């Protein structure tokens, strides 16, 4: 303790000799004050450059909060003294950090070099930012991303990244949130689509994905769940769910899985979402969700969509589809979701469609990478196949089903084979399987 | 604090250098003295009127609230000095402003230059805002206003307009507030006009608009939103939503879009609020807004509104009619079970579908919005041939209105800019003009900017 008190003196009086010798013991270089000041910080107010320096270069830290709160770079500036803030800056000072009242290193000093240098490591910082962003973008699109775990579903992808790259470049209006309706038939990555955009925007954060699942919205009142019960009933200090979780993380991405089975009057609540990302609570709180992104899935019109999508296997063939018939999908909709309101602010419809024979074969090598990849973890098995085990497997496929279908073949026909011999001790630690066409 | 003091004593002292040195300092000019008056205050009632004149120069506040409560303009009215009363009045000092005991200007005056300065300061102030207003009112009316951002709708823009300017001008009984309901199909500017027509009679405030989300009330005990709990019920010690929000601003504009989706129940508490303008809380509060204006926004009537509107196609050189708004009744009294409820709504205003010109326009206004928005943020100039927008009209939904043109816009327009831009193909300051094909092609400045592929 008395080593952080030493040296905030020795930088309250510029001793560099004292600083570099506590810094050297192992002294808290970021050591507190009793009154709310720093070693870094002192000697920044006092003009000490020198000790500011070697402060920074034992790993001062000037960006940690009358002139309570005022940070190292906030001291420096009231000092008027332009090396100390160039070099705090250098040292990864935030030029527009804030006090407790509020103030930032570009208003306590005068017009000159301070000014200059703040200004210049704002520019500086967020023009290398987008470049570095725009180039990993560049680099690594969200559509390889995709394509990683999503296999088929090219128009689908294709439409949902182009939205996505004209969001992140800022060439959208911020009036209107954006939206999407996803539509095909069961088990074909609708909702695994949606997991995946919301862990490319949001990786880091479990808050930046919020999921609903609209089979618990089945009647009209449900939409108290949404926003929360009025003044004086139960559960109304509470507040709405919805409106909690979007408060928390205004950029969201949010899902309404299986929103057909909703109430048609519980999407009523979604006009004002979908128009100017708004929504009121109980307690008459207002959301602000401009920003964010609604994703919605269901399979309303999967059977037209099947029909559809043979036009592609339709043909003579002597991939993409105009899909100028949406027209008369447009019906089915309206009739399902009895607003037109509704339908209006939809900003894209995306239609997946049924895998064709590659998928298939694709979504069974996946299954089985998944498998070998999982017995070599876990028991340290290796895990071998050729053509006529995924041909056998798809040969097992249901249209109904799709992906999942195809999960269940290969967990009937193969896994319980893995996990018999297993039990039987069939299988010593570190042996090689290969699959030789095992069938009937 | 002592500086404030400083400043204090100086101006009590009429003392020129010693005000002005504070005042270069930084001394508060409205400091408050531990008597009650401020810099400006003493300068008045001593009748220091060059110390009043620096104290204004330096940014005093004549009309800041025994001499306990007055302002600088009480004291210069108090100490028969009418250079330090005309002086206040020349920096904006209220000749009508009453102290802690309530007596004004005019009242402390002996007769003489002291009552001129007050009553030319009143009757300036009077008569220039109202001939400001009417002359800025005239040279450029709501409707005016209105059609920079409303493409078509001349039918409700007029009665709006027509409403408005009635109520500005003082032609109005105060007694009734002013309400207005809107019909039409999806996307043709309702809420637009009425958030247009909120920015118009409250320049900037937040508070001079309220909205409300009506699709939030399909039940009748949502109801308590707006007047909250009665006495013994949670949330009870907050009053109602929407009468804190009246009360902040009693001559807002209120919104009560998407009035449709309520629960029918819900809107009888309108009933008094539309009628009288009275709205009581939980806890017994009365809020009076007569003065506000209440919009409705619904589509209830809309097939039959745009199935009407076959009279465009009716071509008889080769809008709607009472008896249309008596077919339009029935359906109204069908969502809206009240007679007493309709019977309160001073116009119906109807919304018409766009004809094939106002497609045009409002294509032309998107592609501008675009194009302002490029050249400000990076200095892309954007232009595009006349057979861009007949091209782009081609998406338009008559269910779904302008945001149709909006989503074909933005989907087959933007996405290919947004593309060009990530790929670096649009340096700054360069020119990119809209080619017409099947689809749209860019040119940069001349040659065919070669498309991106995201899938490399
Ligand atoms: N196109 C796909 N490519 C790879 N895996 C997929 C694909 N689609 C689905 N899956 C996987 O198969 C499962 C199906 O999940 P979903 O994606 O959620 O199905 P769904 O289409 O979204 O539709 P429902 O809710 O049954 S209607 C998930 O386990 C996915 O990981
Ligand atoms: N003349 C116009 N008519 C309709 N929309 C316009 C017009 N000019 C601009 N717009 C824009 O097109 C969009 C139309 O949406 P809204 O203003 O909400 O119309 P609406 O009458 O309220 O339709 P509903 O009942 O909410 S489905 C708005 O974002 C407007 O800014
Ligand atoms: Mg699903
Ligand atoms: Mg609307």
């Amino acid at each position: 303790s008395n080593k952080d008190a030493a040296l905030l003196e020795a930088a309250r009086a510029n001793n560099m000799q004292e600083v570099s010798r506590l810094l050297s013991e192992g002294a808290d270089v970021n050591a507190k004050h009793r009154l709310g000041w720093t070693a870094l910080m002192v000697a920044a107010i006092n003009r000490n450059n020198s000790v500011v320096q070697v402060l920074l270069a034992a790993g001062a830290d000037p960006n940690l909060g009358s002139f309570k709160g005022c940070t190292a770079l906030h001291y420096a500036v009231l000092a008027d003294d332009y090396r100390t803030v160039k070099e705090l800056l250098d040292g990864g000072a935030n030029p527009l950090q804030r006090n407790e009242m509020g103030h930032t290193p570009l208003d306590y000093a005068r017009e000159g070099e301070v000014m200059k240098l703040l200004r210049t490591s704002e520019a500086k910082y967020q023009e290398k930012q987008r470049k570095r962003e725009a180039e990993e973008r560049r680099r690594f699109p969200l559509e390889q991303r995709l394509k990683e775990h999503i296999i088929g579903q090219e128009s689908a992808i294709a439409t949902v990244g182009a939205a996505i790259r004209r969001k992140e470049n800022g060439w959208y209006d911020e009036e209107h949130p954006l939206v999407f309706l996803f539509l095909g038939s069961s088990g074909i990555g609708k909702t695994e689509l949606a997991k995946q955009t919301a862990k490319y925007m949001h990786k880091d954060a479990k808050k930046g994905f919020i999921r609903l699942d609209m089979s618990e919205f089945q009647e009209r009142h449900e939409v108290a769940k949404f926003i929360g019960s009025p003044p004086g009933y139960v559960g109304h200090e509470e507040g709405g769910q919805l409106t909690k979780k979007l408060k928390q993380c205004p950029n969201a991405v949010v899902l309404f899985d299986e929103v057909d089975k909703a109430h048609p009057d519980v999407l009523t609540i979604m006009l004002q979402l979908f128009d100017e990302g708004r929504l009121t609570d109980g307690k008459g709180k207002t959301i602000d969700c401009k920003d964010a992104i609604f994703i919605m899935t269901s399979n309303v019109a999967s059977d037209e969509i099947a029909q559809h999508a043979l036009q592609l296997r339709q043909e003579a063939l002597e991939t993409i589809s105009k899909n100028f018939k949406e027209n008369v999908i447009r019906p089915i909709l309206k009739a399902h979701f009895r607003r037109d309101e509704f339908l209006g602010r939809i900003n894209e419809i995306v239609y997946f469609l049924p895998f064709c024979h590659s998928e298939l074969i694709q979504l069974v090598n996946k299954e089985l990478n998944f498998w070998a990849k999982r017995a070599k973890q876990r028991h340290n098995i290796t895990l071998l196949w050729d053509r006529e085990v995924a041909d056998v497997l798809v040969d097992g496929y249901n249209v109904h089903y799709g992906a999942r279908s195809i999960k269940h073949e290969v967990e009937r026909r193969v896994v319980n084979q893995l996990a018999a011999a297993y039990e039987q001790d069939l299988l010593p630690g570190g042996c090689t399987l290969r699959i030789t066409v095992e069938d009937s």
